[PDB]
């Protein structure tokens, strides 16, 4: 199984550690099976238990309020090793959301082990940048380069995201 992935946080930071203090909000994956999205996703958004930093915001516009009634990652943690286990994560920029993922499940102190330990992961960014070297590769760039429809996407979704870009992957690689 390809499990296209994609999640929105609370911020990052700029030095170090770019998780650290911050945490996950949204989670969206589309599962791939032989080249062909099977429609059995996986998509929550997530209690924080902190605010969401201005520029976030301004990226993917989900509020403060609108996470209060949500589960915690710790809640939704099992079902989430249970749909991504074994199968090739696909990620724009892998190492941003494996590492939100990993610093999460490392909260949760049950000695989970390291993501790509029990998933291959796949950065599509860098495989972007092997194929179209010099030339813009961020997603929305990737849409025009395939013609992907990205016009509900003025603000970024987790589950959206990951439709868009199992859309651009698959033609990536088609
Ligand atoms: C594009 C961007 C993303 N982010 C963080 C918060 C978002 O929820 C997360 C999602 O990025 P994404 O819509 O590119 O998948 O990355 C920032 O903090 N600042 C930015 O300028
Ligand atoms: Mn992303
Ligand atoms: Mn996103």
């Amino acid at each position: 199984r390809q499990i296209v992935l994609d999640t929105e946080t609370t911020g990052m930071n700029q030095i170090g550690a770019h998780y650290e203090g911050h945490k996950i909000i949204e989670i969206g994956a589309v599962e791939v099976v032989n080249r062909r999205l099977t429609g059995n996703n996986f998509h929550v958004y997530l209690k924080p238990d902190r605010l969401v930093d201005p520029e976030a915001f301004g990226v993917h516009g989900i509020a403060d309020e609108f996470l209060l009634d949500k589960p915690t990652f710790a809640e939704v943690a099992d079902e989430f090793m249970d749909y991504i286990r074994g199968a090739e994560l696909v990620i724009h920029n892998a190492a941003f959301d494996i590492g939100f993922m990993d610093y999460e499940f490392s909260l949760l102190k049950r000695d989970i082990p390291k993501t790509n330990t029990f998933c291959k992961v796949t950065d599509s960014l860098a495989v972007a940048r092997k194929m179209f070297p010099g030339k813009r590769n961020s997603l929305d760039a990737l849409c025009a380069r395939y013609e992907i429809d990205n016009s509900k996407r003025t603000l970024h979704g987790a589950l959206l995201d990951a439709q868009i870009l199992a859309e651009v992957y698959l033609a990536m690689t088609g």
